[PDB]
C-alpha cells in the first residue's frame, strides 16, 4: 500500500517498510512510501520533497526485517543481503543506505544502541555522514570511505560507496567483523538489534526505487 503519514508501516512476511518521517519538523515537505511486494524479500518505493534544514535529515523511509530473538555478532555465522535499487529527481541531497544498531543489552530499543552501523550504497550532494573520514577501507572486495564520530553517547561507523552501488550483494558481518578486528568493536557482547535499508534526505525532490531488497540473519 502507500501512504504519507508520518509514522506509517506496512509489515508482512518478516518485512516491515516504513516511513518513518521522524525529521519532518526540521523541513517544509512531505515523504511517502509505498510497499510494493514483501514476498521473499521487499520491493517497494520512497517518495519525496524538502526544504529548509539544509544539514538536518527529514527521515529514514526504510525497509527492515524482523529479528524474533536478538543475538551477538559474533555468533551470527552471515547477514548476506542484496539491493536493486535507482534514484530520480531533482536537487538531491541524500543517501541510500543500510541502518543497523547494536548494543550490549539485547533488550536495547531497536531504533538506537551502543552502535549505529550504517552502509551507504548511494551518496547524492554535498551531505555528510556522521563524524569524520578514517580513510579508505576495503569490506567484501568493495572499497568504502569510513566515517567515525560520536552522535551523543552512541558511536557510528558508517561505510561510504565510492561511487553509487545501484545492484548489490553482501554480508553485513563483513563491516562487524572489520569494526572488531580493526577498531575494537566488541563483537562478542553486542547484539544486533536492527537490519534495514532506505535513505536520508536532506533537501530537493526524490524517488528512491527498491525493485528488491533481501536481508537475513543466519
Ligand atoms: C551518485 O550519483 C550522483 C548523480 O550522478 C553523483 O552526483 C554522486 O557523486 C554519486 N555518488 C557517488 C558516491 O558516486
Amino acid at each position: 500500500q502507500t501512504s504519507c503519514d508520518q509514522w506509517a508501516t506496512f509489515t508482512g512476511n518478516g518485512y516491515t517498510v516504513s516511513n518513518n518521517l521522524w525529521g519532518a519538523s526540521a523541513g517544509s515537505g512531505f515523504g511517502c512510501v509505498t510497499a510494493v511486494s514483501l514476498s521473499g524479500g521487499a520491493s517497494w518505493h520512497a517518495d519525496w520533497q524538502w526544504s529548509g534544514g539544509q544539514n538536518n535529515v527529514k527521515s529514514y523511509q526504510n525497509s527492515q526485517i524482523a529479528i524474533p530473538q536478538k543475538r551477538t555478532v559474533n555468533s551470527i555465522s552471515s547477514m548476506p543481503t542484496t539491493a536493486s535499487w535507482s534514484y530520480s529527481g531533482s536537487n538531491i541531497r541524500a543517501n541510500v543506505a543500510y541502518d543497523l544498531f547494536t548494543a550490549a543489552n539485547p533488550n536495547h530499543v531497536t531504533y538506537s544502541g551502543d552502535y549505529e552501523l550504517m552502509i551507504w550504497l548511494g551518496k547524492y550532494g554535498d551531505i555528510g555522514p556522521i563524524g569524520s573520514s578514517q580513510g579508505t577501507v576495503n569490506v567484501g572486495g568493495q572499497s568504502w570511505t569510513l566515517y567515525y564520530g560520536y552522535n551523543g553517547a552512541m558511536q557510528v561507523y558508517s561505510f561510504v560507496a565510492q561511487t553509487n552501488t545501484t545492484n548489490y550483494s553482501g554480508d553485513v558481518k563483513n563491516f562487524f567483523n572489520y569494526l572488531r578486528d580493526n577498531k575494537g568493536y566488541n563483537a562478542a557482547g553486542q547484539y544486533v538489534l536492527s537490519y534495514q535499508f532506505g535513505t536520508e534526505p536532506f533537501t530537493g525532490s526524490g524517488t528512491l526505487n527498491v525493485a528488491s531488497w533481501t536481508a537475513s540473519i543466519n
